[PDB]
DNA sequence: GCCGTTTTCGGCCCGACTGTTTTCAGTCG
């Protein structure tokens, strides 16, 4: 992959003509282009392969927006980021980064007091020298003193799982406020998005003031960023952004909508809804001053004459279009996963033994569970061996036999190898209900090379699943560079399903990865790579993705009754 | 600079919060 860099270098083309005070609507174009290219995770110049009149067509990007690309590549940089380049400070980016900022305050800042870095920016308010700009007042750099110091605390975004659990917390203890009629997590949360910016909760009430003072006085509040009548921005006690909007009940509906977006997907309906002659607001839909839609999110899509449309779609890509033409995909649902395909165990890195395990799927109505343990690759062991993974067989069975259902599968994540050999010799996967092949080694290796080893992996008739593909850590480390077009093309014929990682961490294959895969008729596992039993509830999250991705139930191993599921393990 | 089951040119989403703004601009979701 190469779309951090662009993603970076858009956004800084819109920025600093942001800066220079440019088209609103030109420098709109960029900043758009800059938030779906970082969060493309399919590489762009696999797609860019086929440009041309075809870049014409890709997604928020038209003519303009190809020549500038059909430039960039034959000579490695666009001359409009160049020429912007020579007019704005680098700097000045950084401080027009800072919330509160933007392009009038940091040209203000550049001209009245000569301030081009954070580091400067930071020496100014120490020294308290914005206190005594002309017009930039001792209040208003307060604000900036605010926003400077809740830019740090809250780092990097977040893994969705690493704040899941808190965000209930925080959900229910938001329900029990006084002056709360009705709450939900909303934002990118609500979408299953792999990572997130702020949690954003929505609230339905009619004495707002009462509910947001309630908000902000919550224990895991540190600081208040803004705090009005019927909304506030702060930050918890460890960094994470938190937003509440109040609304009155009668427009509940359409603050859920507004509160969970995206922007893109909002900005199509809002849009659309001035084709029809309408207006769309977080109060409704109306027609003039009169409000036609409001109380629920399916009559408000109805308003704009769509159906409801599942919050993990709303990205603006072709989910719209979809909806309007009246065929949005099937979708899996939680319920309907019948087990887990990868969780660990005290056989291996997992904290949790065969009973810890049992009990917790049984707590949670699950059918079965595959027990898949790491190859000895992980630690380069020679005792544990190959030998005794024959007897960890044999006890998963005994297991079975005198525990009854949910039923335990004897799997095994095996390591491949830097030339795409396995781990396992080929009469242990033979023996083995589920296997699960896997990289956790060599990820510079050329674009080339870790495709002709993930290809000679898939070639071993005992594999079942191609675990966690990309290999990414969220925060950690970029997907390994291959061609995943090839990659999925052999998966699928050779049975191979590709492997949906709910873990928080890894969230992999992402949504628009898990999207190619499957529109090309490829199997799908679903996982939570537990380790302790708490990570079996990370399920929901590879669901979501797979809601992201249009994926349904069809050609999903979960979905599978355990005899469904070791028919089609025994065939290959 | 994008973009068209009412458009290939003329528009481009809509509203809350903050500050020194006496009538609204700046910045944000
Ligand atoms: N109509 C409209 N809605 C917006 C705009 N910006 C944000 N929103 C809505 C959509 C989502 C909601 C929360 O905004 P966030 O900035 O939290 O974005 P998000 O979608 O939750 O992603 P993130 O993980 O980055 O927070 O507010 C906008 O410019 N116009
Ligand atoms: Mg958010
Ligand atoms: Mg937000
Ligand atoms: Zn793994």
């Amino acid at each position: 992959m190469r779309n951090q860099e662009l993603a970076r270098i858009f956004e800084e083309i819109g920025l600093m003509s942001e800066f220079l005070g440019d088209n609103p609507f030109r420098v709109r174009a960029y900043h758009q282009a800059a938030r779906t290219l970082y969060d493309l995770d399919t590489p762009i110049e696999e797609i860019a392969e086929k440009g041309k009149e075809a870049l014409m067509e890709l997604p928020g990007v038209g003519p303009d927006l190809a020549e500038k690309i059909l430039e960039f590549l034959r000579t490695g940089k666009v001359r409009k980021h160049e020429e912007l380049s020579r007019k704005v400070p680098r700097g000045v980016l950084e401080v027009m980064e800072v919330p509160g900022v933007g392009p009038k305050t940091a040209r203000l800042l550049y001209e009245g007091l000569g301030i081009d870095s954070l580091e400067k920016l930071k020496a100014a308010l120490d020294r308290g020298d914005l206190t005594r700009l002309k017009g930039f007042g001792p209040k208003r750099a307060e604000r900036i003193r605010e926003g400077l110091a809740l830019a740090q605390a809250a780092g990097k975004r977040r893994p969705l799982g690493a704040v899941l659990s808190l965000a209930r917390s925080l959900l229910e203890a938001i329900r029990a406020l006084p002056g709360v009629e009705r709450a939900e997590l909303c934002g990118s949360a609500r979408r299953y998005k792999d990572t997130v910016g702020d949690l954003d909760f929505l609230v339905a009430s009619r004495e707002g003031e009462r509910a947001v003072e309630g908000f902000v006085r919550l224990p895991q509040v540190k600081e208040v960023y803004a705090k009005g009548k019927e909304r506030a921005t702060v930050f918890l006690k460890n960094g994470l952004q938190v937003d509440l909007r109040v609304v009155p009940p009668e427009s509940y509906g359409a603050g859920l909508q507004y509160l969970t977006g995206s922007k893109a997907h909002s900005i199509r309906l809002r849009a659309l809804a001035q084709e029809k002659g309408l207006k769309l607001s977080e109060y409704g839909v109306f027609r003039g001053e009169k409000r036609i839609a409001g109380e629920t999110e399916e009559e408000v899509y109805a308003a704009l004459g769509l159906p409801w449309i599942p919050p993990p779609l709303r990205e603006d890509q072709g989910e719209v279009e979809a909806a309007l033409e009246g065929r949005l995909p099937k979708l899996l649902e939680l319920p309907q996963v019948k087990g887990d395909l990868q969780v660990h165990s005290t056989y291996s890195d997992g904290q949790n033994t065969l009973e810890e395990l049992w009990e917790a799927a049984k707590t949670m109505g699950y059918r079965y569970l595959a027990v898949t343990d790491h190859s000895p690759a992980v630690r380069v062991a020679g005792g544990p061996s190959p030998e005794e993974a024959l007897k960890r067989v044999g006890e998963i069975r005994r297991f079975n036999e005198t525990h009854g259902p949910p039923y335990l599968l004897a799997g095994a994540e095996v390591d491949i190898h830097p030339d795409g050999t396995l781990d396992y010799p080929d009469w242990v996967l033979r023996e083995l209900d589920l296997v699960l092949v896997s990289v956790h080694s060599r990820f510079n290796l050329p674009k080339a090379d870790q495709t002709k080893r993930l290809l000679k992996a898939l070639e071993n008739p005992f594999v079942h699943v191609l675990a966690h593909p990309t290999a990414r850590l969220l925060g950690r480390r970029a997907p390994i560079e291959a061609d995943w077009e090839a990659v999925f093309q052999k998966a699928k014929e050779k049975g191979v399903a590709v492997e949906i990682d709910g873990y928080y961490d890894r969230m992999d294959l992402p949504d628009d990865l898990a999207r190619m895969a499957y529109g090309m008729g490829l199997w799908i596992s679903l996982s939570t790579d537990a380790h302790q039993t708490d990570h079996l509830r990370f399920m929901e999250l590879a669901v979501g993705t797979a809601q992201r991705a249009w994926i349904g139930p069809e050609r999903v191993l979960n979905t599978l009754d355990y005899e469904d599921l070791l028919s089609w393990l025994k065939a290959r």
